């Protein structure tokens, strides 16, 4: 979303995204750091292809053509530099010159030290309660961003981890078609296609580094959680770490655990459907979770097996036509968990990362909520390592992530939605530990 000084009648008018670095002379008189040689203001690349026939309202929704409904210039930055105003670096990269590596691991957190799991929790928690120092979060669609009278932004503060809440239910919402009207649903801009993986994975590193600014800790790195023990409980879910189960109601986090105090952001969708309005930043009620909890659907009262992480790593192509949750064979398909880990498309499948959602049995099992429950970061994170041993086990091979025809914003060059800067898949599509300045500390089932 967007740098808080683009969210301004005078930005939003001129279409232009490229605040000032240091503005020694005066406003205007640096944008995207272009004095120092970081940057400079210049057009946007936006992806023109065909998508999919399956979303027929071409016209209408704000993410259409990511970001060119807001802004159409922005900042590039030269070399490693990166930012919104080119004052920081590309993932692994550090120093006033970017020139200097770093490389930082991401451990499973059943091996963390005691220390080291509470200070993890911790910084979670910081996060929540933290003001984002950059970007604020839009509660109306475009036609209404200037407010009522015209001169007032729609824009609201919000917190680092709530932002990381607010983009993923951004990329999920309906299409909103005017009051009166059923909003349409059949579009999802980081699920069912070939984005899943990518889309996951700026999300994630965007927080990582959110929080290692907020904590100043240039090392600290996000943790994951094996969801794939094939185990009828949740091996995380304990009071030192995301919280056990209260005794006082079974859907509920237990009060030793601060993520019961976590008060969660988008859950009127009622009211953004039928109103034409977005999620904004007043929290509501309390996180609802019950792991194995889903008597009525026995099929996702077990976490996935460890034979599913092995099968499909088999899986050789990294999409398949129609790109869609019924591709077959396809590795994002297989381990995004609408096929079975062999990549046999069933409706009825739930498998992997799908299942994992789905154990929970609440707030995590929603698609607009669930990065409201903090599992969803070890979740994810998981999920980026099976997505990394692949990238690192057929060598990055992009040949089957289509350029067009995918449902839309899938497409290979599409700017994923709706991340600041203008990112698209191609640029996650690298292995993490030479691009990234990540690696993941596993090992994997045979
Ligand atoms: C680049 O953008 C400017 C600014 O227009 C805004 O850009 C988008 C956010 C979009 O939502 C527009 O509605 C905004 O007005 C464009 O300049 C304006 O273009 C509109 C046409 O939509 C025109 O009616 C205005 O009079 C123009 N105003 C000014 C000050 O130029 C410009 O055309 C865009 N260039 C492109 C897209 O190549
Ligand atoms: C995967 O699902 C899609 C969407 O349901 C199927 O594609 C077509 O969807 C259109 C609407 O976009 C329907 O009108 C058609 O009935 C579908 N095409 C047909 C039946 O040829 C697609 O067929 C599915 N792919 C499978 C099942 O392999
Ligand atoms: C932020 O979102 C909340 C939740 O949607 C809004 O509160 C709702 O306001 C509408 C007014 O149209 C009421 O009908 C709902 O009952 C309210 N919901 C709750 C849970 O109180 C709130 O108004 C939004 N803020 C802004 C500035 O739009
Ligand atoms: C969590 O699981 C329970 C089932 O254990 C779900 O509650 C059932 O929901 C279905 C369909 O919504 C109903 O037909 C059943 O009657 C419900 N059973 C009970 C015992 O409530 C619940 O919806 C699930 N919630 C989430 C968020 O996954
Ligand atoms: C958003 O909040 C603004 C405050 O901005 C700054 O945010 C963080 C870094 C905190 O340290 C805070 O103390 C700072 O002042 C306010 O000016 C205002 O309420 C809000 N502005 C907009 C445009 O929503
Ligand atoms: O991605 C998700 C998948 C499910 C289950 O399919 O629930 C929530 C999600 O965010
Ligand atoms: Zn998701
Ligand atoms: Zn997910």
């Amino acid at each position: 979303q967007f740098p808080r000084q683009c969210a301004t009648v005078e930005a939003l008018r001129s279409g232009m995204c490229c605040p000032d670095l240091s503005p020694v002379s005066g406003p205007g008189t640096d944008r995207c750091g272009s004095s120092s040689g970081r940057g400079r203001c210049e057009a946007v690349t936006a992806d023109s292809r065909p998508h999919s026939p399956q979303y027929p309202h071409d016209g209408r929704d704000d993410r259409e053509v990511w970001p060119l409904r807001f802004f159409n210039r922005t900042c590039h930055c030269n070399g490693n530099f990166s930012g919104h105003n080119c004052g920081t670096c590309r993932p692994g990269w550090r120093g006033a010159a970017c020139d200097q590596r770093v490389l930082i691991v991401r451990r499973n957190l059943l091996d963390l030290s005691k220390e080291e799991k509470n200070h993890f929790v911790r910084a979670l928690d910081m996060a929540k309660r933290t003001t984002h120092p950059l970007f604020v979060i839009a509660t109306r669609r475009s036609e209404e961003i200037l407010g009522p009278d015209g001169n007032t932004p729609q824009f609201e503060n919000i917190s680092i981890y709530n932002y990381f809440v607010w983009t993923h239910y951004y990329s999920v919402k309906k299409t909103f078609l005017g009051v009166g009207q059923e909003s349409f649903g059949e579009v999802d801009f980081s699920h069912e296609g070939p984005a899943f993986l990518t889309w996951h994975r700026y999300h994630l590193l965007r927080l990582e580094k959110d929080m290692q600014e907020m904590l100043q800790e240039p090392s600290f790195s996000l943790p994951y959680w094996n969801f794939a023990t094939g185990k009828n409980v949740c091996d995380i879910c304990t009071d030192d770490l995301m919280g056990s189960r209260s005794n006082f109601d079974s859907t509920l986090i237990s009060p030793n655990s601060v993520f019961s105090q976590w008060r969660v952001v988008c859950d009127s969708l009622e009211d953004y459907d039928t109103l034409g309005t977005l999620c904004n930043s007043t929290e509501d009620g309390p996180i609802r979770r019950n792991p194995a909890g889903n008597v009525a659907r026995p099929m996702v009262q077990r976490l996935p097996e460890p034979q599913d992480v092995a099968q499909c790593l088999e899986v050789g192509l990294f999409d398949t036509p129609p790109f869609y949750s019924n591709s077959t064979n396809s590795f994002r398909n297989t381990v995004e968990g609408y096929s079975d880990p062999t990549g046999k498309y069933d409706p009825a499948v739930r498998s992997l990362h799908n299942l994992a959602h789905l154990f929970l049995n609440g707030t995590g099992g929603q698609t607009h909520l669930s990065p409201n429950d903090p599992i969803f970061v070890l979740l994810h994170t998981f999920t980026d390592a099976v997505f990394d041993e692949w990238l690192r086990r057929y060598n990055a091979d992009i040949s089957t992530f289509p350029l067009e025809n995918a449902p839309i914003g899938h497409n290979r060059q599409y700017n994923m939605v709706p991340f600041w800067p203008p990112v698209t898949n191609t640029e996650m599509f690298v292995t993490a530990p030479d691009n990234l300045g990540y690696t993941y500390e596993i090992q994997w089932p045979s």
